[PDB]
């Protein structure tokens, strides 16, 4: 089934990856509520996803998405969180555990801040937080996060909350807009490329 591979913090792709986390945390407007108060994380471990089943099942929906988005396969690094990751990356992405309170519908959500997806990780809303102290901003326990490669074909750019099930006719993905959120309505246009294990840190 799936295979880990540890990336080494000497690797360039291990640095690009953790520039990436590091360098999109943002304020949210719950003051922090959710996902904790931080400026940093704290990288334990970065490993990619290797799964044979999964990245068949990924290339041929880039294939299908390539010929109606002009040979482009739009694709992006983005992040996303759920305290269900070890399903994810064992079974992929599945559009039938939607996001059913999602601003622009039930799709599967991911976004551009590394801060965004955290806020995931325990829950929605963060849930109770960890399992053992049931703190939303727990600075011990060891989180996870998903950066993945997202197949956006062709993106439909709206501005305002609806419920939608699909991408619109001709389109693959919605884009929504604070910060934009990024929304696939088919779990084979998301591949768990990277598990990131983290903390978030206490600012000094
Ligand atoms: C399994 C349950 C708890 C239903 C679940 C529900 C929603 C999400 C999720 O959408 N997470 C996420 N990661 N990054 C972003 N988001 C949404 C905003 S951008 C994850 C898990
Ligand atoms: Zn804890």
């Amino acid at each position: 089934g799936t295979i880990l591979l540890d990336l080494a913090p000497e690797d360039k792709e291990y640095q690009s990856v953790e520039e990436e986390m590091q360098s999109t945390i943002r304020e949210h407007r719950d003051g922090g509520n959710a996902g904790g108060i931080f400026n940093r994380y704290n990288v334990i471990r970065i490993q990619k996803v290797v799964n044979k089943k999964l990245r068949e099942r990924f290339c041929h929906r880039q294939k299908e998405v390539s010929e109606e988005n002009h040979n482009h396969h739009n694709e992006r690094m983005l992040f996303h969180g759920s305290p269900f990751i070890n399903a994810i990356i064992h079974k992929g992405f599945d559009e039938r555990h939607a996001y059913i309170g999602g601003m622009f519908g039930a799709g599967i959500y991911f976004a551009e801040n590394s801060s965004k997806s955290n806020q995931y990780v325990y829950g929605i809303g963060g849930g109770t937080g960890c399992p053992t102290h049931k703190d939303r901003s727990c600075y011990i326990c060891h989180r996870q996060m998903l950066f993945c490669r997202v197949t956006l074909g062709k993106s439909f750019l709206q501005f305002s909350t609806i419920k939608m099930a699909h991408a619109p006719p001709g389109h693959h993905s919605v884009i929504g807009r604070a910060y934009a959120e990024y929304v696939i309505y088919r779990g084979e246009q998301a591949y768990p490329e990277y598990l990131i294990t983290y903390q978030i840190m206490k600012p000094e």
